Parts: structure tokens; sequence; C-alpha cells
């Protein structure tokens, strides 16, 4: 009903594991809709093969950056950016998908993955899914961050596609 996607990870190429996410598209449907779509790659362009690309330990895991890799880019099946859709739901606890932004109304492709509870972020980030299996892969994968966010392997999307 609500769609499910998923998310193949990759440590320096080797498989880690699943993550699957439901995304609230009864709630935020513009928002939902532009991850769904970038995880088919069905407009052309999404984030298999792209990385994640700063992990800050028990804070979040970012990527969504699939043209510069960095933070610096990425771009929305919308446009370069598009505005925050609404704040109803909120940063509850760790498995919240929310969206990465440089300032009010500049949402593009970049997401992250709260790993605890962080309400300082409600009402600046558009919470729009959350983590429905692979919560332990999350909490591998923020092994290899650090307190400035820089990641000691690459952490990679290898596949990714819709479940549901």
């Amino acid at each position: 009903v609500n769609p499910t996607v998923f998310f193949d990870i990759a440590v320096d190429g080797e498989p880690l594991g699943r993550v699957s996410f439901e995304l609230f598209a009864d709630k935020v449907p513009k928002t939902a809709e532009n991850f769904r779509a970038l995880s088919t790659g069905e407009k052309g362009f999404g984030y298999k093969g792209s990385c994640f690309h700063r992990i800050i330990p028990g804070f979040m895991c970012q990527g969504g950056d699939f043209t510069r890799h960095n933070g610096t880019g990425g771009k929305s099946i919308y446009g370069e950016k598009f505005e925050d859709e609404n704040f109803i739901l909120k940063h509850t606890g760790p498995g919240i998908l929310s969206m990465a932004n440089a300032g009010p109304n500049t949402n593009g492709s970049q997401f992250f993955i709260c790993t605890a509870k962080t309400e300082w972020l409600d009402g600046k980030h558009v919470v729009f899914g959350k983590v429905k299996e692979g919560m332990n892969i999350v909490e591998a994968m923020e092994r290899f961050g650090s307190r400035n966010g820089k990641t000691s392997k690459k952490i990679t999307i290898a596949d990714c596609g819709q479940l549901e």
C-alpha cells in the first residue's frame, strides 16, 4: 500500500546486507515518490552504484549524492531542488528516513537514516519513511564512519529497487 524499496549495501565491494524502507506516500506523497523513483532508477538516473558519503556514529548515515559523491550534488526527479512538502512527521528514533538539505526548500536527492532520536531536526528536515527490515545492517554501516562524518571504507548501494 505504502511502497517498500530496498538497498543492498556493499562495503569496499564486499556484500554487507539488505535494508528495506517503508515510504510514507500517504503522508508525504511528493517526497516519497522522488525517493521511490530514484531507487528504481526509472527516470534514467538514481541511487544504484552511489555511496554513503557521511556517517556519524550515534547520529545518522547520509547518502544520495549520485553526481559528485561527496555531499555537493544530487538532483530530484522534479529538478535541482523542490520545496519542503510538510513537517507532519518527526524524528522519533532510530530507523527514520529524512531528507538532507541546504536550507529551506532545497530538497534534492540526499537523505539520511537516523540511528538515534534526533528531535532537534524536527521542522528543518522532511521525514518520509522508515527502515522496515535490516536496521542491523544500518548499525553495521554506522561502524565505518567517524565524528567528522568521513568513512573508513567505501559504503555503496550495490543494488536497489522496489519490493512493494
